């Protein structure tokens, strides 16, 4: 997926997923190099929730949790990940959107 | 996941899968590292179901598989990989499971 | 594992409910304090040398709805405190995580 906005605006992007994950682990990364992504945020691992600019929110009842990055910088563009963390070692194997944020001028 | 047991007892431990893994071999093996993680036992390859003290069942109607070591050792101890051997190209190889398995004294 | 608080009034014949997941379908299931070192002490167990009954404690599992039940009679003040919907192999006494961590509160 690809989303957009300007430096210093914010953004949200909202992942679906299936009832079986209504529980689990919800995480927002940059792809790994490793099995285990650095997760930015997460709802129930140690990231934490919220990490300064960046944020989730679990949303069970819609089946989706919701990232917002605020007061986004140029750095903040490039590939992430959503994912939902099941027994897997590996990040890659579990439900993912590979979401693609771009940053534009104010 | 860690499963533990005491020295000369015996323990089972469950991995679980997806769907699509069902009709697929199933392993367990040590150390966790591509390549060199050696299969002790697997549910349709030439390792076989059964070698030693290990074993392994697969019950695709429950998505897993268990894995039964018997008269632990402290040698049992370490990690190792409930693995799911996928015939098609994957950037971060076999999916995996990582089992921490302990062996405390024997009561 | 997950958290959950059972509570019920004194005198009351307490009716916990311990969900689980696919994977532990067969396993023992079983109701006990937390472990003092590696293993805990199994007031009863569903396939274990414990029984499932005995004394105020008794326990059903219910494998088609991934759930298992302990029933707590004559509940006490004793009685709260923190406990393992645990699990294990069957007929054996080996380590798992136990799938609910239960807080008993007596009112």
């Amino acid at each position: 997926r690809t989303v957009a906005g300007p430096v210093g605006g914010s953004l949200s992007v909202q992942c679906p997923y299936e009832k079986e994950h209504r529980t689990l682990n919800k995480y927002w990364c940059r792809p790994p190099q490793i099995f285990l992504c650095d997760k930015i945020v997460e709802t129930k691992g140690s990231a934490g929730k919220r990490n300064g600019r960046v944020s989730i929110r679990d949303s069970p009842a819609n089946l989706s949790f919701t990232v917002t990055l605020e007061n986004l910088t140029e750095e903040d563009a490039g590939t992430y990940w959503c994912g939902v963390d099941t027994p897997w070692l590996q990040d890659f194997h579990d439900p993912v959107v590979e979401v693609e944020v771009s940053v534009f001028p104010a």
